[PDB]
């Protein structure tokens, strides 16, 4: 389990 | 690949730990579960279902009156009881929107090489900001989203690593203690192997205790956390 | 109530067994065992059992109560020697009150055991005087030591600590780990790691060359 | 968690939350009895001594006051309208308490309580900062006494096997079926500490007051 | 002549009893006005526990703790007493025992021995020991009892008793309020204590003034 | 006859001790003073003044950057150098409403028989909350209303009576000391006798600095106060 | 760097002046001290001088450097004799740097003064061993001492003292006021309550007469 | 009194309170060239370092970064647009302070450090809530340092006379013409400490995000 | 035969030097890998000595201090040493100091010893000074030297260098980030301190490896 | 001086 939050790269 | 899915988190503490919430919140419908697996909840709800069942049995109508009053509970629970890795947290009994009743805990997930006679054995202050985060969700105009808000931005409990030891031929185990400060540590890390500890201010009255349990607690003495059943004014 | 610490064993410039300030209730048991030992260790070692026992290290331990008569013990042991050439260990032991923490000994400052060992590699000094070394003994103190943090086993699954605080927590676990135990540490040898052992119980016969030998 | 009981500089007449009955009618009982005690005392230099007189700490063992031991602070106050009685905050202790431990252990709680004590008569003084800080008190520092057994009617055997544990029997001793009374003084009374088997006679309520 | 205080009392420790290596009963460093009531006290208790235990006196006797102890004053004299007791005998094979004793100003802080270091009791219970052993040089235990320094224990807060019945104490501090309360329970009092035997067992017993005779036989046994 | 000017004063403080302020404040358009009395007003200012003038006829030019980066001073004052009683306090320099420059105390008049060892050589805490507020008054929206009011609200700081003493024939001193701890206090109420103490955390950098002075410091010591004339790095 | 404590004056089990473990740096100066006030106490007293000392107080002291030879002194001193019956103090001293802090001796715990106490009473009995007297002194410890927080004297009325902790300032009051002083406690006698004496300088003759009477 | 520099979540570029350029500019090209070091060393590897890198205390001598001392936390920061760089709380210790006492004193200050530095990352993060926080924030605790010498080039000398300021005197000495790095590490990087005589060089800034 | 570690250093205090009731050398307890490097240190010291104070030479000597030491591995063997050394003379009249020493492996926290508690130290200058009285029995020296025990001294803390330059700890609490930065001071040194003397005052002396020659006569000299 | 706040009799 390593959840978090936001991400990094673009979705286009 | 992390900056696909996250992007700091500076300690990279998503990997070390994951610390979150499980059970009834008293602004949520049923039950509500953050930021914990699943191979911890999955047992950690059995176990504690089992153990309200078996304690209605025993106290019969005292129960609710019991429940209501009952204390809160600091754990450290060595790996492989709830699936694999260590845990430890606060337990605290509560209410959903609907008004049943099940207990609210937090926890941190720790891997199973943690050494737990240092949380046992430290300080209070982590069990006490959980402890005070649990008690004001109970409060009137709580707001469920500072409880959700606080869990996650909560720190793990400093926990290093313990003092690796070895069971050679079944009746001998040796540590890689050769100061006085490792010979401590192997012992407690060695009261705490398979076990389950459990303490706090016992509510009742003078203090909790510290409780140990080979495993986890069996279902007819979970009505132990909830009522009684220390010396002595001559 | 005779000296806090005594001793058992061979000394070099001794003829035969020698026993000062330890009572029957520890002696009778503690050599049974060491006898048990030596022998069991000849057995599984054969031809390497001498030049093991001539290098094997200085054993400081703790023995939980029950274990050698009703008090707990702790002490250092080492391989010596009398006049005559006999082989057999040399221990000073310190007899504690059953309630006494062995946690605390276990994990406790050094020096009193690193006194307990000095006194004893003096024994095999050119001619050190017998007499000095029985002195040096009889004016030890016992080693620093408190009483254990009360418990409670209940129903056949619990054990209960009157511990209150984390120092008490702390002092009820390794407590706890040492009851009904015995531990064993110390520098080592040169085929020995330094390290800390755990019994339940006193340890078999089988397990004596342990002391004298890694693999 | 912890309560109050009297009469605030900015309320009517009677001020009293998280204290039970078992305790405050007694409390009430003997502060009067020894208001008017010590009036007929003092006559004339009462009300001088009255208005500046110590805020007192105090520990009380359990069966004096109801079941429980009970601790806090009691300071001369005032109503709304002039009428005199004492402000006190209590915290109730239950039974098997060790009182030697608060008596002689850190002064910080109770300092604490002090501090809101005199804030109620502060000019500005809003009478709920009293209340809601009251309730977020902590209950003071408590241990678990030392086991101890009356024999034969003239001995008292304690378990304590060290200085230590022996150094806190011989307190828990001296605080039982007692009351204990210390804090700062004021400009009459030197700072001390006074004890009486069971609650102060009435005509006693006098020293609480002016020394000499 | 040379008295260097004006007084021999406090000056300090001394001894009463018998010993292994001398005939009757030795004795210095002590006024009467403490020997007298001790030697009365002790006696009294011998003769009660021969009566309650009849024949186990004897192997009771000789194998009891030694006992520390603190005593307020005016049970033995005006001064107020501690030190260490221990089952003796003398070169005739009577049996009495081995007190080493010291005298305190009647304001002595007698919580702080009670509950303060061990050093100077178990400093003084391995003089007592030591006169048991086979080679006990008599003079050897008069020249250590000789050189022990005073227990340390310094003055009891000041302390009046106002309104008829409410005490009144100089205590300022949390350390003076713990001391004023344990010099509380000392007073009227003697407190015993050691580390027992095989028999019996560690703990703190307080009598009010001196324990009875019939008691006595409470040191021996279990 | 109390009850007549005055009406609790629990503690009957206000006879134990007098505490105030005097100087120039940042609000206030000349010489404020509430709370002490006279004879230690008159010759306090007469001293502060003397040594401010001093300091300028020495400093020449630097004065003023070195009186407006001056540290504040903590103070201990033996008894009859201001008139009567023993004198602690703080002092830090100030501004007034016209931009005039003078000095900020405040003090706590304490009885001649005060221990001032214990002022001294005991705990920070009080000195710390009288700096914050003297430091807060400089700030731009201080309301001046609140700095009357803390004062007067501020309790006198935790001071016992001394150990008695007596001088006899001239060359002898003695005490009534009797154990350790009244032997120390005797030494260190000695060591104030006539004396003026100053500490702080110096302002410039590491700290002072205790500094003792028989009687009050001289005029053109005054400038010591203001700026520097620690090891040691090799 | 000889024996950390020592001893100077007339024993009773000794014929004359006896002196074990002092440098003569101090023994001088201190001998001439005594004998002065000896001489100017008798003038002062008369026939009540003799009743008085034999009677007078055990003191304890703490004598600043300078005032006897460049280091500070510690000790006791009491009333003693020879044994043709010569009347003389019997003092035990001991040495310290001149770096020490006397505030923390005068201020600290009594028990080197209280060993020291009761070793110098034991010269006085029945047959004590002149040899038992010189043997504990020689083992004695130097008492427990801690070097002095640095001070400055600046411009003739500024004392700076490098302290920065409430701890440290009241570590300097009290050193401050031990400095050239001598100062002097103990129990005192029947007629001199115990109470702690301040003299700058060692004390005048004429004072001496103080050590052995109230008034 | 502490100051900051670096890139805060809440601000466009950078971002600068409470610290000379004496410090700033130093700091500031040392964090840079480690920056581009880094990334030569670690290729692909570097942004996921770089996101999950350890917050550093740190103790740095006088002379390495201009003439004062210096102590503070650094954390792998952002600005407003994404773009990356360190954030920084530094403490400008002039000269004569025991920086031993520092790395071998509590972790009191540093962990409040921590503790303010993280709070930026939050999602309701007030961009004033920081320098607030961090201009109401008390230089750490610094004590004098024993006085030392150098002495014919081979011997140095101490004036140490006890235990304590033998130790003392040997930590000062360890922290000379050195820069310190400590902390708790990061899932990559086990806790620990790390010396460098002078600032450490550029090629060495992928061990402050990567370990092996 | 019996040798109890498999090794005879660290079992463990020894002594070299000259001793004033024996005719040469005596050495006990110490290796060669030890003893030679020390004398050959100690003798270079001498004649450097000499020859900068001429005449002043042996009233220096006469009366210079006991030094305490502690020395990183590699300078005299690979162990590391720590003792105490004093000016010393043998039955002859001949002059040479004499050392206590007690050989710790190579990764001893020699931060602690210098660092640490004073007891060990000031146990073996009594027991050094106390064979320069009149009466002193030799054997009576050897029997005490083969008492005591080791200097109180674990392990230091765990250190490696990586990026060729950047030196890591395994240190996690404020105590062992001291105890890492004091060990530090003392790899590849040599430490001196001790009470000084009349003409030596206190204080710590650090020297990288051994103290050279020319530097021999600051220890008996201001 | 003994200042305060405050009177307690009345003021007709």
């Amino acid at each position: 389990h390593h959840h978090h939050s936001s991400g990094l790269v673009p979705r286009g």
